[PDB]
């Protein structure tokens, strides 16, 4: 869940 989190 990258935007999100990264990863
Ligand atoms: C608070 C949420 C934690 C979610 C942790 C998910 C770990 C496995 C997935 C990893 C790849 C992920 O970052 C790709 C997103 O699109």
């Amino acid at each position: 869940e990258l935007x999100v989190d990264x990863l």
